[PDB]
């Protein structure tokens, strides 16, 4: 078996985000539980990526996972320079370069699940004004923002959407103040797509009580605020990391040198309802799932950047 092997994991910021980074740790710990492999987990930061990952290498890791686009260039450099080490990255963002054979990149079509979140929030909102709180801007987050705004307009052409960015995935207090300002300005539902920062958005909703709703992200976040999180736009990082790593442990060769793309139809993303609010939002949830099937069948082409969004809006 694979018991002698080691799989390592490096994230940016804290593991304990109730979402994206946490899901990567869940996968690695489940691999340890099921296969009895060795694991190493490291929470890192930009000023020390190079040293932290060089250390996972020196621990003779058989596979090193990096999580999130902020690790893109470092994971690429280390893979390029260490041909005998295998690396995989969740959401590497690369422009010019060709991916080396010992690096596997995973890309999620986040705009697809964000479209479901926007459609849902737009149908559910009583004020007709909804919010989006993002983490760090860039290609990944813009896919969430434009997918959300497009799905919202698809549900109601005159929907009002307020978008703000915390600017980091690790500022809970700024998530809270951003959300508090939105709720005070007539927003009644906020999609928090902001890592740990978004948990502060949830805190703001809890502090304001009933009628301040959240669309959660990455994992089912209804348990964080069972009266306020209506639905969650999940990203199935843990399932994918487990299955890809298990295959790698069986073959010993990384299926790398490429980017694997996952959206709704690959079961890489999904929309998960809070059962405590079922009687009240089930009809909208079911309509949202039909929208998801239209996306999966290629009927709705979901925008993901400014150009595709502006075209989508003009062609509605
Ligand atoms: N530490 C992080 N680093 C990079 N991207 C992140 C991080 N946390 C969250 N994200 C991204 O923001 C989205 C919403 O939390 C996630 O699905 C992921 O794409
Ligand atoms: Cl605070
Ligand atoms: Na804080």
């Amino acid at each position: 078996k694979s018991e002698a092997k080691t799989v390592s994991l490096i994230v940016d910021g804290a593991f304990d985000d109730k979402g994206f980074n946490e899901s990567s740790s869940k996968a690695i710990r489940k691999l340890k539980a099921d296969l009895n492999i060795n694991i190493i987990e490291k929470a890192s930061t930009g000023n020390s990526y190079l040293g932290d990952i060089a250390n996972l290498e020196d621990g003779n890791s058989n596979l090193i996972w990096g999580i999130g686009f902020r690790l893109s260039d470092i994971l690429f450099q280390r893979a390029s320079e260490n041909v005998s080490v295998n690396y995989a990255i969740i959401e590497g963002v690369y422009d010019e370069i060709q991916i080396p054979k010992n690096l596997l990149n995973i890309s999620f079509r986040s705009e697809e699940v964000a479209f479901l979140a926007g459609y849902f929030a737009s149908k559910a909102s009583k004020t007709g004004k909804i919010g989006f709180v993002g983490g760090v801007r860039g290609k990944v987050l813009e896919s969430f923002m434009y997918g959300y705004e497009a799905g919202a307009k698809y549900a109601n052409s005159n929907i009002k959407v307020v978008s703000q960015y915390v600017g980091t995935f690790g500022d809970f207090g700024l998530g809270r103040s951003t959300a508090s300002n939105m709720y005070r300005d007539g927003v009644d539902i906020i999609f928090a797509a902001a890592g740990l920062s978004g948990i502060g958005v949830i805190e703001a909703a809890k502090e304001l009580g009933p009628d301040h709703y959240i669309i959660g992200v990455d994992q089912d976040q209804s348990y964080l605020a069972p009266n306020n999180v209506i639905v969650s736009a999940v990203k199935k990082v843990d399932s994918l990391m487990y299955s890809l790593t298990k295959k790698y442990l069986e073959t010993g060769v990384l299926d790398g040198g490429k980017t694997m793309f996952l959206g709704l139809k690959e079961d890489g993303l999904g929309l998960v309802l809070n059962e405590n609010l079922k009687s009240n939002y089930s009809e909208i949830y079911n309509k949202s799932l039909k929208i998801g099937q239209s996306i999966m069948n290629g009927i709705i082409k979901v925008p993901y950047d400014k150009v595709s969004y502006d075209n989508f809006v003009l062609q509605m």
